[PDB]
C-alpha cells in the first residue's frame, strides 16, 4: 500500500510550515514542505533548511530527525507537521 498524506500546518514565529509525504509499505519515500517561511532572510533559511529536512525525513522514515542549526523554528515546525502526517497513518 502506497499513500500520500499531508500534515497539519505548524505556525512558527517565522510563518507556516506544512509537510507532505508519501509512505509506501510504511516507509517514507517522498517528503516536501507544502508550506515554509518566505520573505527576507526566511527565504535563505528555508532554502538552506527544508531540503535538508526533506532528505532527513526520507532517510529517517520518522519525525525523529535533527533540527537544522540556525533554522530551529522552521525545523520544529517541520517535525510537528511531519509527525502529524505520520499520525494520519
Amino acid at each position: 500500500m502506497a499513500q500520500t498524506v499531508t500534515g497539519d500546518v505548524a505556525q512558527t514565529q517565522y510563518g507556516p510550515v506544512q509537510v507532505r509525504i508519501t509512505v509506501a509499505g510504511g516507509k517514507i519515500t517522498k517528503a516536501e514542505a507544502v508550506q515554509a517561511p518566505k520573505g527576507g532572510r526566511s527565504d535563505q533559511i528555508t532554502s538552506a533548511s527544508v531540503p535538508r529536512l526533506n532528505q532527513a525525513a526520507v532517510a529517517a522514515g520518522s519525525a525523529e530527525i535533527d533540527a537544522v542549526s540556525g533554522a530551529t523554528y522552521t525545523s520544529a515546525g517541520y517535525k510537528k507537521s511531519l509527525q502529524s502526517a505520520l499520525d494520519k497513518a
